[PDB]
């Protein structure tokens, strides 16, 4: 095994130095150097035909450009590099398998079943294309451990189930349901299933043929790479069988005033100029990234949460969201207002957050109005648990 | 008043040298040194509360994400920057206007009518919207200058007719049709106005309340900018009767499995994380260009390609294309086919297209499949043209 040095990790981070303890990854990932340097040679270089100083830099952008699809595949063990579709993000990703696959479907009384876990990119879609449908959406709620109780499926389906929408990963607890479970019951009675990977894309890439996923999405910045650029996989018969997203240049083939035809996939989903900054830099960070291994990468993670949550726990007011010992530490402290506390700690050199992370139906079966969210990542520290440790004794000081 | 200097403008360009001469700025624009390290910084900063060091970089990359939208707004002079709307291209700008304001309202028998000089962005969007409504698509031929015969639209226009689509500028000829008396035409009768101005927003930003525009869009990366970026013009009560664009996040106020609401404008129609390295690159492209005289420059590069035009034109064979003195020149040779002769060009290093160009309704109204075109951008010399003639002339020696 290529053992997994965090302190190396950690060193190909510029943003570091002044970015204080950052405990935030969940919201956006901190960027290697790969990825800058990437970026600033795109924009630094003609993207014509001609070069008459750097040759050589160029034909190595170029070839990140094109094999960006094929590295994007390997991750989540697609077949093939064609069933990989650029987006700008996991939302657009969602909205293009709601209105090209399931919109041209949906029928009066059909029935979409979403789990309330979900964040609201992969629930909002679905509202809206039930109501320019007739269709409905169903609420697959959390079993006893805080997970999408996918052992009620079988309840919840009927005659009408036509789509499940469930996450790979909360963002908020950091759980993962049966995923596998719930695809055989889904299959089982003709369904289609939407997985929202914006999170288990960064801390256990899915597999997708194992898991005979039939819709995956992610983004990028959340992956240690560039804003603006996401991808949606989808088995080639489903992305054959969904309509045009966006019309536009590129994604036509013949156009005229009669009508047009259209390329197939993945092209026939996208129109327009392509965000290439976005592809070459998701492009040169999953490469570096492929040099580590992630599990590895993921236990030391996991472990530091693991140590803050065991020393916060000791605090008294402690409560805590957290599922599966993972990455990602939702909690907060009776009697005190998580808008002051992430204040404090801001000051204290700690950076987080805390609201609602746009899972409002989750938060609302859990009984609460926000979390402090604090989420770990490879490029983390044991001292950045100490410090967020002492940090919170320090805001508890002041506020209770 | 202000003399525009094309060697200090051209300074600014980091791939200059590289790009030998560079003809293809129509395609998209290389990027000023202000573009690539505003970029730069903000890959190689934290995104968080946090910040021990570089907090002068931070702040001020705040501030170009906070004062983007205004400097669009500047640009065309619209009256709030609410009425401005961040996208991915000037593409899904004209799909969210034919899908969201147009859609919803069209009845079957009605009417939208199309220049034919439109790219494809502006022309497949309707042509999907009509399908999807039952309305139809009527042309708007070319004149005897190879324009949108504005003066015929009185002709075309019926009971009907409810939405007019038109190009500000021709990504082919460079023609500009007269803008301010179609939209009169269009009012008269009740309809709805989309502007596309992916090249009109470059040479000449139109003033969006002296021709009284409804919408209006362009895309980043063609105005010296980012790529993945774009922006959606529209009056602030059009935007206010679109649906919503895609449900996600950022977009939704509440949400809840018996539905939602929605942020108004320009929120509602901007779901998920937007793309900041886009949006604070775009804004820095645009802060840069305003100490620059736009009008001068545009005359500066309208002016070498009327050197260049000129010049080829006493060559056998040659036929242009180019309206109005446009700095844009689409062209070919009798007799030579345009994939050699580009091939030829770029090992005399000059940087220029072949191809269709996303315009094949006009293409086939001009008699051709296809064209070269040099476009020039005020970082152009010169020098560049006599470069440009005496490539075209060893190209011919070898393909003749
Ligand atoms: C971040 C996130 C999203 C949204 O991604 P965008 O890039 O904003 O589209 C959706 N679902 C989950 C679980 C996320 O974490
Ligand atoms: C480039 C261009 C477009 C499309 O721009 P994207 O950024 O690719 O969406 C549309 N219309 C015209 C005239 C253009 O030149």
């Amino acid at each position: 095994m290529n053992v997994f040095n965090p302190a190396q990790f950690r060193a190909q981070f510029p943003a570091l130095q002044d970015a204080g303890v950052y405990l935030d990854s969940a919201a956006t990932a901190l960027k290697p150097e790969a990825v800058v340097e990437a970026t600033q040679q795109f924009y630094s270089l003609s993207a014509g035909n001609v070069h008459r100083s750097q040759f050589a830099e160029a034909q190595r952008l170029t070839a990140r450009y094109e094999a960006a699809r094929e590295k994007v595949a390997q991750l989540l063990n697609a077949p093939d590099d064609k069933t990989i579709v650029w987006t700008r993000g996991t939302t657009e990703s969602i909205n293009m398998v709601a209105q090209c696959y399931a919109r041209p479907r949906l029928q009066p009384g059909d029935e979409i079943i979403v789990s309330v876990a979900e964040h609201h990119a992969n629930l909002v879609p679905w509202l809206m294309v039930a109501q320019q449908t007739g269709a409905k959406v169903v609420k697959l709620p959390l079993n006893a451990q805080r997970l999408p109780d996918v052992d009620l499926l079988p309840e919840l389906i009927t005659p009408r189930s036509r789509i499940l929408a469930l996450g790979q990963m909360s963002n908020v607890t950091g759980g993962c349901p049966d995923l596998a479970r719930a695809i055989t019951f889904a299959h089982s009675a003709g369904m289609v299933v939407m997985v929202d990977g914006a999170q288990g894309a960064v801390h256990f890439p899915a597999d997708v043929q194992q898991l005979d996923i039939d819709f995956y999405a992610f983004s990028g910045h959340k992956l240690y790479g560039p804003t603006g650029i996401g991808v949606l996989y989808g088995k080639s018969e489903l992305l054959e069988a969904m309509s045009p997203w966006l019309g536009g240049g590129k994604m036509v083939h013949e156009v005229s005033f009669d009508g047009f035809t259209t390329q197939s996939a993945p092209w026939k989903l996208e129109a327009g100029t392509p965000n290439v900054a976005g592809v070459i830099g998701l492009s040169a960070a999953l490469e570096w990234l492929a040099d580590y291994d992630i599990n590895q990468a993921e236990s030391w993670s996991r472990s530091l949460a693991t140590l803050a949550e065991d020393a916060l726990a000791k605090r008294p007011g402690f409560r805590s969201f957290r599922c599966q010992d993972s990455s990602l530490l939702a909690f907060d402290f009776a009697g005190v207002h998580h808008s002051d506390m992430v204040t404090l700690l801001a000051e204290y050199g700690i950076a987080l957050r805390a609201g609602q992370h746009c899972a409002q139906p989750l938060l609302a079966e859990l009984g609460v109005t926000g979390t402090l969210r604090a989420s770990f990542a490879p490029y983390n520290t044991k001292s950045d648990v100490d410090a967020l440790v002492n940090a919170v004794d320090r805001a508890l000081e002041l506020l209770v």
